[PDB]
């Protein structure tokens, strides 16, 4: 339970996240989690950027400092890269974040963990048809279909969830038009009293374009305007699908065994906005990337609920994650007559077999020191090896293969004091652990081939006090944490979408975290947060001045949240959202920020029920008020193209046609 939980988790629930919602985006509805930062860039090729307390604002596409697991298939890759595109918001049961690296029983993360659990079938059976139409052409449509064949207590019960979207938009802005096929089954079959057997297979094919970013200028006279992504046709397909077997066994009553394997294949192709000039350097990966991303991984665990002293609940597994990388660069331009045509595959640039893999043995333990307190202790020994073989040898491009190391032990600790049954104080203490990602490692600041190897892996320590009451049908939580970091990755700069990383050699972050759901008498719910965060550098990172200090960049000081909806069962039914974000430093100077902005959405619907038919039929108003606002900036922009605007005021109208059979 989030109550019992002795560290900062929020869970939203499926449901929630679909009511009255697109489901494009995870942060239409992860909005209300507290220290969780969702930047929508409008952008469909680099997604959604989500940061935990700071960590993963550096990330220029995807998510990092975040161990995402979609389904138990870790969207985050053995080198700390993920990517949330591959979610099926219209199958998901629930989302947990949990906040800090406070659990053995997860990857290395510096930010927190984000689970996703796509919904298990039940009875009935349903066929879920949702529809979507939103401005910019935004288009979502689906298919669900989620079943059982019995309870799931019997053996050869059979639970599915199959679900597959298509979203089209024109976007927002321009040269930011996507399509995303999204299809995800999650097959169960009990295979006696004792087991359980889970298929996941998710696929995910898009094709977006990226619009890039604006300089305060740009996106001043026109947020719409994409110049470099026009000019470069910058824009990226993805081809990523993943199976998973999740073997779940009781082997007594105190013991339990797991085993999640896994084996999925990305296949990106990213077309940047890198000119010419650079690329004539032999040095110079180019301005394209294709990458073949084989991941696998083995996660077996055993828990067992004994007695040593004191009740003691301890899960001790071995968790190995592979992944071999195929990547290539190539120019992104061919030579007409002298002149550069851009968004093409040009000339062979980089060439290389890259392979991360990490085996984590790990150990969380749970003791009921009192009938009161609690101790979680967990420690998990990360040992993540990578190694690339560069293919590409030229002159001026020496052979850049390299590999590294990192072996981190990662202890986390929780003591948990029940004030009362409905009121919970903890204090939890964790290490955090953060390589860099291929990416991170590609570029040079230097302009010289080779991989920038000496980008250390970060380690942060945080401290954790936080404080969960059940206030009625309903849970206050306040969190007060503060993180030191040391070598935390971030951006050093980013031109034409490409983008060199360095370490900052020491970032405290102290936050604050008040979340506070309630359910009211009459189908009222009630969605507040705040998150505080003071994320800065506690040395300079600055090449030209002391940035010490300074807040870190792309991480809001404060964000709010307060979304009231009027959700009876049938009916009409109604919500509105204030969300507000502080703002956000665009550059490690301070000197570029995107503005705060209070964004208000509402929305209204109708579900009808008739006998097996469910149609739920709705409207939304995103951004009310036509607040002009930045939604994501790109951190260190070399060109000051740091803003990503966002839409203003939009609509959308959703039908959700169930038939239960
Ligand atoms: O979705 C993906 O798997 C993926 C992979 C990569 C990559 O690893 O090169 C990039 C991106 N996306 C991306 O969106 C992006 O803007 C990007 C820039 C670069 C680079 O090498 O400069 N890689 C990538
Ligand atoms: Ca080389």
């Amino acid at each position: 339970s989030e109550l019992d939980t002795p560290a900062a988790v929020s869970v939203v629930d499926g449901e929630e996240m679909r009511l009255a919602t697109p489901r494009i985006n995870l942060s239409e509805s992860l909005t209300g989690v507290p220290g969780l930062q969702v930047q929508n860039r409008q952008n469909y090729a680099q997604d959604l950027q989500l940061s935990i307390r700071g960590f993963g604002s550096r990330s220029t596409y995807g998510i990092r400092g975040i161990r995402l697991y979609v389904d138990g298939i870790p969207a985050t890759m053995p080198d700390g890269q993920g990517q949330t595109s591959n979610i099926d918001l219209s199958s998901v049961q629930n989302v947990e974040v949990l906040r800090g690296p406070f659990s053995a029983l997860y990857g290395n993360a510096s930010g927190g963990v984000m689970n996703v659990t796509t919904q298990t079938g039940q009875q009935p059976p349903t066929i879920e048809a949702s529809s979507y139409y939103g401005s910019f052409g935004s288009w979502r449509y689906g298919l669900k279909a989620t079943g059982a064949t019995g309870d799931g207590t019997q053996p050869g019960d059979v639970d599915y969830t199959v679900s597959t979207t298509r979203f089209t938009t024109h976007g927002y802005r321009d040269h930011s038009g996507a399509q995303k096929n999204l299809a995800n089954a999650k097959l169960g079959v009990r295979i006696d009293e004792a087991s359980k057997l889970s298929l996941i297979f998710n696929s995910v094919d898009i094709k977006a374009d990226d619009p890039g970013g604006l300089t305060k200028a740009e996106w001043k006279a026109n947020p719409q305007q994409a110049p470099r992504a026009e000019q470069y046709d910058t824009r990226k397909t993805i081809k990523q699908t993943q199976a998973g077997l999740r073997y779940e066994r009781s082997l007594s009553s105190r013991d339990d065994m797991s085993v999640m394997m896994y084996a999925g294949e990305r296949e990106t192709t990213q077309y940047q906005s890198i000119p010419m000039a650079p690329q004539l350097n032999p040095s110079h990966a180019g301005g394209v990337i294709t990458l073949q991303r084989h991941y696998q991984g083995i996660d077996s665990r055993w828990t067992h609920r004994g007695e040593l002293g004191v009740p003691v609940t301890f899960t001790t597994g071995l968790n190995y994650e592979n992944m071999s990388e195929n990547r290539k660069g190539y120019n992104n331009f061919r030579l007409n007559s002298g002149m550069p045509e851009y968004g093409q595959k040009g000339e062979l640039r980089r060439d290389e077999r890259n392979l991360m893999w990490n085996i984590d043995p790990y150990l969380q333990t749970q003791w009921q020191l009192s009938e009161k307190l609690s101790l979680d202790a967990g420690v998990r020994y990360s040992s993540v090896w990578f190694d690339s073989n560069d293919h590409y040898v030229t002159p001026g491009n020496g052979d850049d293969s390299g590999d590294a190391s990192y072996h981190k032990w990662l202890p986390a600790g929780s003591l948990k004091y029940a004030m009362t049954d409905a009121w919970n104080i903890y204090l939890a203490a964790g290490r955090g652990f953060e390589t860099p990602t291929i990416n991170e490692l590609s570029y040079r600041a230097d302009g010289q081939s080779g991989m920038n190897l000496g980008l250390k892996p970060s380690t942060n320590d945080t401290i954790e006090i936080g404080s969960k009451t059940r206030i009625g049908d309903g849970l206050l939580s306040l969190a007060l944490f503060q993180t030191d970091t040391d070598d935390e990755i971030v951006v050093d700069s980013s031109s034409g979408g490409r983008t060199t990383y360095k370490n900052a050699g020491k970032t405290r972050r102290q936050g604050a975290e008040l979340a506070w759901d309630q359910r009211f008498a009459g189908d009222f719910r009630v969605n507040a947060s705040w998150t505080w965060l003071d994320a800065t550098y506690r040395s300079n990172v600055c090449n030209e001045q002391d940035c010490n200090g300074n807040r870190m960049p792309g991480i809001a000081r404060n964000m709010g949240f307060a979304s009231i909806g009027y959700v009876p069962e049938d009916g009409w039914y109604a919500g509105t959202e204030a969300r507000y974000m502080g703002d956000i430093m665009a550059d490690d100077e301070n000197t570029a920020k995107a503005p705060s902005y209070t964004l208000v959405g509402l929305f209204t619907g109708y579900k009808y029920n008739y006998h097996n038919l469910t149609v739920d039929l709705f409207g939304r108003v995103d951004n009310l008020f036509d607040k002009e606002y930045v939604g994501s900036v790109i951190v260190n922009e070399s060109n000051g193209r740091y803003y990503e605007p966002s839409p203003g005021r939009n609509y959308g109208v959703g039908m959700n046609i169930a038939w239960r059979f």
